[PDB]
């Protein structure tokens, strides 16, 4: 029968027996050993939470929204089968995450395997297949009325989008709105964000401004260009703009914390140095590396935050370089933040150029006397793209609304119709510079290079530019 | 007498010095128990039962926390217990001047009842404070605890209302080396003060909407630095994001709650009821002389007895003089409110001034929608509510008026511009919302009101109301940009 | 007419069926906005500005949540939408009878103003409910949404005040017995009214609530018990139920019976008594009532709220000078002085009829201590407080039924010894507080001596500060030493 | 170096003195990031991902808050910056000795792996602290900030573990007696460790905390008690103190002793015992230790965290097959099945030595019913839990000193009867849980029969579900019914 789980964010969640079966597998329980915020725990000591409990919350909210829609609009013909498939997708869309979450797909794999293209979403689909097949889930699905052929396709499609006219095979256009719940490809407004906002805020000790319950109460399905889509009540548009404001705040303060990022960067370097030597046993006893475990789900099942400690506690001399980096983290001998700047006006920095940037900083020629000369290897340059989840675009332009006077007619709402105090831009870049040399004189020099580089490139004046580089800031007229 | 502890749901256990307790325990202060913080807001958010009294304790407490923290970190500032008590007193007393239903009273009622007068709750707070002190023999008690009333009462008043008037330094209660003290209770430079911090947390706790601003963090990062020969409060540079967020939070709370369309209309209805009852309700002031609702502000003894009670006095009256006033309140009880028609905004530069407000109903009634109508409405049937939404300094960016310090040189004050922070911030800092309502509540009247309204918007190149195509499908087509 | 959504800080977004909106938007309901939940408690806990109105929305909401959950889990219970609405209405309306300052009114004022009458807020709720219905044409609206007014009105009233006198109810039959356990549980006190106030009062007071009502709802089922269908709790939740009552008693100790909130309630009552001949309140047919007689006419009672406090405070009439002076003393915080607290060691406690004699008893004590000042009966207030688990000497958990996971529809009983030996051995007690109206130093000192001597004379418990406030008295009593 | 700010979800922004930061930034301290506060609890309450690291910061912070409050109010105590830092350090470091899965390690594993040893996390904390100080050159930093390591290190250790052995302490004299009451209160258990874990565990478990430590701090004073200067609480707070222990017992019942959390702890412990011959941990000089002997070497113990769980689970060595299989069963949620709970009746207490003979006893019971299967001693687990108010039979409040507002320098005692007759009459009890290693339907049915029979045979209490799980057995015992 059903199980009750007490969650600090959602209170008492009811789990259908089929969901319990999916949960109680090595492939799912794995997520207990992957921190939701990775290196962030090393800055925010409340952020101990893992992918596992977040996944439960996502499945729960996915269920709440689909339930709400069915109760309010029985004409949608939403079935218990539909509800379960949506809950399963919600539960399983985090299955693909690697050690320290975004660090793994965002930092490590791009450097370890630049040729490969890999995302946690792809991983989630693969792990899900592995989970299903390894645990005899399909029989249990039919026992509760699911049709594995169609429904597994549907679940995968919810996580990763078309496995490619209506492009989906798992459900038809009349059920289009179902695909907006777990992972919303159209505008990013989905139950995954709603759980991490509330869960991260609870753990970080910073407050959440977004009311998902409210949103759910005001959600309706309407016909939009011959699709049935979820529409928000007109008056909730303010709150949706705010939801993305909240997202960006959480990125600024927490997910892209300058020191959290530097720790992620150091752990990634440790992983790269360990990658030749750590071995992970996959299917048939075959051995994989940290970087290649993603090619075999049996191996990947055993790849979690544990690697951090395996490296730290290692005695093998081959792992000395990797282990040393982690030990510096324990002593808190971290690379030093020098400053932040941004490109001015039009300019954007391409991913291909990231590598050249430490060279550029080291090449700057501040007109000041320096005891030390710094090298490209002494600098880290971290480039972060901050947006509203659709690059340059406004996601609210891709939301449909209804008004109380005509609940069946979907409408659009433009930014001008809402507020002139809203962002005029929806994407930006932040550039952080750090120095691996931590002494007083080194650090002083790093500041001079940095601010000179900013001037040379016509980037924005660092906020403390006049303090850290008083001789340099005057040369640039704009500043 | 000794220190008291009070449990507050927002701040926990608040200790109060005996002099503060003496000030609190007066008719002039306790009056604030009978004035709702959000006025007509309570009639939309049922949790907003809170009053100005408990907010005032919170402001006093926070004012003390900040001045105390500064003193602990920088003993060189020479902050005295006397300075601390004066700051707390000002914090405690800056809300004394509020009238019935708070902003309703100074924002809606007095401007209509007595357009010749200029009145603000801030001026009221000063007058009430003076009335409190004089009426209760507080000056002697102040000197008992080492305060110097001549300097200190001046200092307290200046903290609430600003310089009592030119000059580099316009304050008389304290010198430039204590300038940072004037930034705690009521910050005239940029509006970052402990009053905001209390109502964000308190209103959110009561409203059931979450607060994004962390005042405790702010206090930990705050320092005093020399700026143009003043000692001012500086925030850590890194916190500039959070300060922009503070004003964003303020704006959210205004949008969602303080300017809720229905809460506003209820305030308007209560105001009308007061205007109708103004001739008949009698309030006894100094010497037994009698005042009206609109004139109690001229005598603080009378003003002391002017609270939300007038609402119930009107509601429960039987005198036929008050029948009209009472009927409006009764319509509030049955929820037969004036009906919301819609909201629009002026586009681009355009702004509507205070002086124009009265001509607006006539304008809407003058618009000529090319639609057959069952009924024809008149100026009197419309209410037009203009709302100013800003960052507290009209078109100005308050963050341009903030001083920061950096960790490498904690005594050196600097400035941070918007470009130095983010491109995702607002490019403007002020806008206007125009709400239209109709006093005729029948279906046919409402339908007509919608047509006049949307036509008016179009005629004047205001923004398309969000529901424009639903409420006025025949009108919206004529304006091309809309559709 | 459509459903409304309301945002509550305790429950979030609450859906209100249009029939409930029609009930709410009446003078009789909206009245509750002007009655503080905790009365004079707000004068001690400044966060406790909340009113009976918002508490009533919460009770109506919780009542709905419970009956919906029961119906979803056991469709064989045959719960109807009609049932759901009637239970929500009863929940919304069980606080309608409350008077100015809530429990002050029925607990202190009415007993003293009109000792001959017997009156409770519950009786008031039923009367107001009838007045609300009749004055606003609600009966037709009830039938529009499928209710049967005659039966359902009876059902709602029974839910609030019990049987209007085998099966004693007329509104519903034995098969729906469990519906009577939701709003106002006469069997054991476990109902949704407590659950809202625990959470609401804690939120506002700023003290923490240890009870999880949502958990309770998730684990609740209906089972047959002595040929009645009753709400049963999961066996393992029994500890949590004991904890609920423990929490209730804590809230009484810390907040609802706060020694100063109680003396403020007493002072306001004294002002009301002194104003009651002069305040006039117009009821039906233009007839005039007093504060103490407005309870006989609902039209008058409709206009009787916390407002009277201010009507007195702001009065200029000389007749109200006495009443107005007491309220002024409250403002200056010149309150009656708490002397101390004690409890009876003996069983059988103290009669309500005996209360009047107690100040005289204190004044008649003869402490062997040097006193400058002699006090009189009239100088003392003696406030007797009954603290229990809701059922006098009885354990409410003995009147709860449970089910186990291996047999969810079978009811069982659980005894205290099956749960823990850390639980209470008694479930009722009395606190006695003494105060003095003379607030000078010498008077207070004297009052302490009489008090402690009276405790001794009566074999009450030694006040906690007894050795400090009455060092000459406490040594006489050997038990205390 | 300058002060650091840390954001904690429980306490908000915590200021850390440079010296404390130096202590925190060591492998010995950072180790606490990898030990779950609640061990096996995380596997039942998914919010309880929190680790000992963040709890230890909180304890350090609250230790500072108390000592700072006392110093501000009573400057005559002569409390020094040195005293404050020492109290904070002891608070920070009193959890250093915890092992994998916290209480599992010292409460279950070590007692079984090393029955000869007497080992407490407190002893471990003192050893780790020594290691931390010596390995990281902290003593020079201590003197840089004015500390005197010989006295102050002794004082810190004494705060954690008590006298390292008439005034028995050497780190501070009698005049500073009260300082030894903040971090680890040996007199009555009222200390800042509990205050952080109540609030932190509640925040993460998703259950409510009823104790207000900030209130307690505000009302705390130091008074002379029998020639010692001790921390005293305001008299009126006594209710809140009883409630603090009530809350602790509720947390244990609901969470720390959850039946499934406990069985998971038990399973993990077995896995560790089976891996103990084969897991190696490198300590000082490259030498290798076992899980059971890492406690002997601090360098090894440093690297002994919850990680061993995953090292075993991910292992391929066939010698670890048995240990790895137990952990794999946990992942599949194939746990030992809860059969039931009972308690000893009246007088009886269960001895530590007898724990191992209990499964044999259950298997020896002869239930008079037809059974498909016969079970053996090895198929049963019996878990005995001692629940109390921290001082076995004793009432901690009998060991607390109070003051009253009329004489704040005069310490007094308050007895239970002076407070409430609704309090516990007993302060310790035992709970006995039985589980079955055979999880099939027939086996579980049989296990229920043996269990209830065993309860009857030993005159333990009737399991709450006894009539449902063993309807044929419960009849025989008259007392039960
Ligand atoms: N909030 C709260 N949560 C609890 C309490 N006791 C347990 N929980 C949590 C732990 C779990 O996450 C969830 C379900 O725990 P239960 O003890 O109800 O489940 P369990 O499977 O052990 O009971 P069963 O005997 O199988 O029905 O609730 C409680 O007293 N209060
Ligand atoms: N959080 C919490 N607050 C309480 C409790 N008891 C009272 N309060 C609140 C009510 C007040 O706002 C504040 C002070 O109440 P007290 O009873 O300590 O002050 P009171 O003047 O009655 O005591 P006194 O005998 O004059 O020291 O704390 C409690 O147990 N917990
Ligand atoms: N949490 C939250 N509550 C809100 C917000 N806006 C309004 N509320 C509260 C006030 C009310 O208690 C409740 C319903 O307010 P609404 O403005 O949504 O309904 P109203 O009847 O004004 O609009 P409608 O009739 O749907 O046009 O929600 C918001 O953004 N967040
Ligand atoms: N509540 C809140 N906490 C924050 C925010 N930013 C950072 N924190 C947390 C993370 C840490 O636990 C703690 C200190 O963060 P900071 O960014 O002030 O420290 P950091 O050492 O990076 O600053 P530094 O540049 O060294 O002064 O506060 C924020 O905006 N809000």
């Amino acid at each position: 029968t059903m199980k009750v789980i007490n969650d600090p964010i959602h209170g008492h969640i009811e789990l259908h027996p089929l969901l319990v079966r999916i949960i109680d597998t090595p492939q799912f329980q794995r997520l207990r050993y992957i921190k939701q915020l990775g290196g962030g725990y090393y800055v925010f000591p409340g952020a101990s939470h893992n992918r596992f409990e977040h996944s439960l919350g996502v499945g729960y909210l996915a269920g709440c929204l689909v339930h709400a829609l069915g109760e309010k609009q029985p004409e949608l013909q939403i079935s218990e089968r539909d509800v379960l498939c949506v809950q399963i997708a919600g539960l399983c869309r985090n299955l693909g995450h690697g050690p320290f979450s975004h660090m793994f797909d965002g930092r490590f794999i791009p450097l370890a395997r630049p040729e490969v293209k890999w995302t946690h979403e792809q991983g989630s689909v693969m792990m899900f297949e592995h989970l299903i097949n390894s645990n005899g889930i399909k029989p249990v699905m039919e026992q509760y009325g699911l049709i594995p052929e169609e429904d597994i396709c549907f679940i995968k499609e919810q996580i990763v989008g078309p496995l490619e006219l209506w492009p989906y095979k798992g459900r038809p256009e009349n059920k289009s709105f179902l695909y907006e719940i777990v992972s919303n490809k159209r505008n990013g407004i989905d139950v995954d964000k709603w759980d991490y906002f509330a869960r991260d805020c609870h753990h970080l000790g910073i407050q959440n401004n977004f009311d998902y319950k409210r949103f759910i109460k005001f959600a309706r399905v309407c016909e939009v260009d011959n699709e049935l889509r979820i529409c928000a009540r007109d008056k909730e548009v303010g709150n949706l703009y705010d939801m993305f404001h909240t997202r960006n705040s959480l990125h600024r303060r927490a997910y892209q914390h300058k020191v959290g990022n530097i720790i992620d960067t150091m752990i990634t370097d440790a992983f790269l140095k360990a990658d030749d030597y750590i071995e992970i046993t996959g299917a048939g006893g075959k051995k994989y590396r940290i970087s290649t475990a993603i090619d075999d789900m049996e191996a990947y099942t055993k790849l979690t935050d544990n690697i951090f400690l395996e490296i730290l506690y290692s005695t093998d001399p081959k792992l000395k370089d990797a282990r040393e980096i982690l030990k510096q983290i324990e002593y808190r001998n971290l690379f030093k933040y020098v400053g932040e700047t941004q490109p001015t006006g039009q300019i954007k920095i391409k991913r291909e150029d990231y590598e050249s940037l430490p060279k550029e900083v080291a090449s700057a020629k501040p007109k000041v006397l320096l005891d030390v000369k710094l090298k490209a290897e002494d600098f880290i340059v971290d480039v972060i793209n901050m947006d509203y989840g659709m690059q340059e675009k406004n996601p609210i332009d891709h939301v449909s609304f209804y008004c109380k006077t005509a609940p069946n007619r979907a409408i659009r709402i433009t930014k001008n119709q809402v507020s002139q105090l809203l962002p005029e831009k929806f994407a930006e870049q932040l550039i952080r510079v750090y120095c691996k040399k931590v002494d007083r004189k080194s650090l002083y020099a790093a500041r001079q290079y940095f601010v000179q580089w900013c001037a040379d490139r016509n980037f924005t004046k660092p906020q403390d530019g006049d303090v850290i580089a008083p001789l340099i800031t005057p040369q640039k007229k704009e500043w």
